[PDB]
């Protein structure tokens, strides 16, 4: 399939070169996969989700995304126009309040929730969790992410936007999940993107157009925006059977565009998520 005039990020993840504007992807589009978006919730009523998004869990008075971030990242995972996996099932886990903040314990509970709740969902092609959140290092947040990964969910996490070594952030630093840095449309490491040896992959993270609450759209930046690209990519690849939850981060790194990003510090992978789709 070809989505013309796609968001640059989508076009990039299906391209060996920057600066193209068509997103190419297998029409399976992550059908039969599920992506949990563990964030501020999802405006499931957004027409871009086509009824494929639902809230399954909140730790607040409402499952409504009063913030937009989780709606934005869900849109990059799987909205019809802005999504990588345009047919995946999106499950909203509101671990972040409408200010985008969430206690570590709530975040940990939500990760554990996903690890069990996937047994309540139909995801024959596999389960992904997009964690577009991040705080300072926490062994228990890292361990929660590692349990979620261990349960058979492909966990993508934002490397964080501190322009620092992600070793000091969580769940970015958890080695068994997929820690995602951010790049821009000129294939530079996003100025804010964390880096370091724990990074597994880069995805488009600057000026990512995607869904927003109130049925709108918005372009924002962050490794939090790169994360759903990789999450959506993992769902897409698992639907194609190219990989599994356990192997997806390794597969995405193996098949990434290599050595194409600029301003990658020494020691950080120079890998850009790439769907390897040959139209
Ligand atoms: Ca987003
Ligand atoms: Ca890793």
């Amino acid at each position: 399939a070809a989505q013309t005039n796609a968001p640059w990020g989508l076009a990039r993840i299906s391209s060996t070169s920057p600066g193209t504007s068509t997103y190419y992807y297998d029409e399976s589009a992550g059908q039969g996969s599920c992506v949990y978006v563990i964030d501020t919730g999802i405006e499931a009523s957004h027409p871009e989700f086509e009824g494929r998004a639902q809230m399954v869990k909140t730790y607040y008075y409402s499952s409504r995304d009063g913030n937009g971030h989780g709606t934005h990242c869900a849109g990059t995972v799987g909205s019809r126009t802005y999504g990588v996996a345009k047919k995946t099932q999106l499950f909203g886990v509101k671990v972040l309040d409408d200010n985008g903040s969430g206690q570590y314990s709530t975040i940990i509970a939500g990760m554990d929730f996903v690890a069990s709740d996937k047994n309540n969902r139909n995801c024959p092609k596999g389960v992904v969790a997009s964690l577009s959140l991040g705080g300072g290092y926490s062994s228990s947040v890292n361990s929660a992410a590692a349990r979620l990964q261990s349960s058979g969910v492909m966990v993508a996490v934002a490397a964080g936007n501190n322009n620092a070594d992600a070793r000091n952030y969580s769940p970015a630093s958890e080695p068994s999940v997929c820690t995602v840095g951010a790049s821009d449309r000129y294939d530079r490491r996003s100025s804010f993107s964390n880096y370091g040896s724990v990074l597994d992959i880069f995805g488009p993270g600057t000026d990512i157009l995607s869904t927003w609450i109130g049925g709108s759209t918005r372009s924002i930046s962050g490794t939090s925006m790169a994360t759903p690209h990789v999450a959506g990519l993992a769902a897409y690849l698992m639907t194609l059977g190219k990989t599994t939850a356990a192997s997806a981060c390794r597969y995405i790194a193996d098949t990434a565009n290599k050595g194409d990003l600029s301003n990658i510090p020494f020691g950080t992978v120079n890998l850009l998520a790439y769907n390897n789709y040959q139209a």
